[PDB]
């Protein structure tokens, strides 16, 4: 799975993670999918990890969104829009080709 | 959200679908994604009308996966690995720019 600037591998973080098939400066857009939104209790235990809650709703990225790993020392960010809809994920410094992408917790 | 060949958009089926960007020859593939496979009870009511189903495990494609349509006159087929951590959307027919690509029931 991957497309012009990123691909999916097995990552040391564990799982899969998604890494730079390009070079990328701070603030650079790297990923743009909709999301899935949903009660809270509609979801199962299924997708836990990877949903992203706000109030009494939570959300389930699709394209690359939900595969980008956490880091306590990340070098991109997500954002998500008001109804939770789309999210996007923008580098927070800059990123080498072979470097995993990874987002806060 | 859309890529080099394939855009998602409001569709008349309703809600949203994938688009053709470009032209697609026939058992052209058209998109390639990973899944979230766990087992069926695992899954809430969330995402029964994406989830895909094999003995006792459903799994999310991410990806444009999950956003194809179905049609009961479909120009594209999906195909799962074995253990459904893989998807293919493969063409069936020759697809045009702006067509949507929809898959069987
Ligand atoms: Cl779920």
């Amino acid at each position: 799975m991957f497309n012009d600037r990123v691909i999916v591998k097995k990552s040391p973080l564990g799982g899969y993670g998604v890494f730079a098939r390009k070079s990328f400066e701070k603030g650079e857009l790297v990923e743009e999918c909709l999301c899935i939104v949903r009660h809270n209790d509609d979801w199962g235990t299924a997708l836990e990890d990877y949903l992203f809650s706000r109030k009494n709703m939570s959300a389930m990225a699709l394209g690359f969104g939900a595969i980008f790993n956490h880091s306590k020392d990340p070098n991109a960010r997500h954002e998500l829009t008001a109804g939770l809809k789309r999210m996007r994920i923008f580098t927070i410094k800059p990123i080498a080709i072979g470097e995993e992408i990874t987002i806060s917790y």
